[PDB]
């Protein structure tokens, strides 16, 4: 699509043909007038950078745009008060949606862990990072939960291996 | 001691009265002609920074110097070929020293995880970071190993809590 090319051209400010980490950061809003989470940008870029330039070309940027737009849909679906910030109540709705069974008190930990703003509400950039991290911890857990009952038994050495495979 | 003050003055290059992250990095050698591990410096400084300036004053720097010198002793004690780099064989000696019972194959993972050089040998700056991380993972594990048999049983929610308490 040619519309994607206009976005690419606007984001690719040095006109190198490759959008770097700083450039994608500048083209993204988190609705709080602070710079979009550098770690989130780092995650998104390395997720679509097939070569290793620390950036994306147009061919890969189409995947990046797909990815970011998908998150905007999901964020807004679970943004019911339309506050532009997912609250404790809504974060539960989001996770409960995807089949997570977690105690109310544990959502306090998730919010304190991902919210770079103090407000106890999660912005779009932090929300993406949060879910990416959560997905990875679930995938790892499932390797060790061989009977699918939400419990694992691990030795000290198996535990270290588990923690190190997070990267 | 006045000798510590001469070191402080030489390290504190902007003469601010506080040694920052960049300044401590420059005053430290890892014996490989690459910059001392920024994460290691970050760990050491935040370990002795009682206030929050992202640096250390003379009162705290004495603790920093104590800490770094302690690591130099330990590093050299386990540096038997005097290579200036702890090898797989020596890393086992180091860990076995402090009572760790880990398989030979798992030391491959530790080395691949901490060695920023490719050589499969751990430099001084990476060695400090490695052990700090290992100590923290052991402390956390011990909270969940209530009967002290080197095994833990945890639910998915307990697992997430465990991972998040690493920080
Ligand atoms: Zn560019
Ligand atoms: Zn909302
Ligand atoms: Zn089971
Ligand atoms: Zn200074
Ligand atoms: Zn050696
Ligand atoms: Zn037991």
């Amino acid at each position: 699509q040619s519309f994607l090319w206009n976005v690419f051209q606007r984001v690719d400010k040095d006109r190198s043909g490759v959008i770097s980490d700083t450039e994608l950061q500048q083209a993204l809003s988190n609705g709080t007038w602070t710079p979009f989470n550098p770690v989130t940008v780092r995650s998104i870029i390395s997720m679509f950078d097939r070569e290793n330039k620390a950036g994306v070309n147009f061919s890969e940027f189409t995947g990046v745009w797909k990815y970011i737009t998908d998150w905007q849909n999901v964020f807004r679906t679970y943004d019911r008060d339309n506050s532009g910030m997912i609250d404790k109540n809504e974060l539960k709705q989001a996770l409960s949606g995807a089949g997570y069974r977690l105690s109310d008190q544990f959502h306090d930990i998730l919010i304190r862990k991902f919210d770079r703003q103090g407000r106890g509400q999660i912005a779009f950039d932090d929300f993406i990072q949060g879910c990416i991290v959560l997905q990875r911890l679930t995938d790892i857990f499932r390797r060790y939960d061989t009977d699918q009952d939400g419990w694992i038994q691990v030795s000290y050495e198996q535990y270290l291996s588990m923690v190190f495979s997070i990267v």
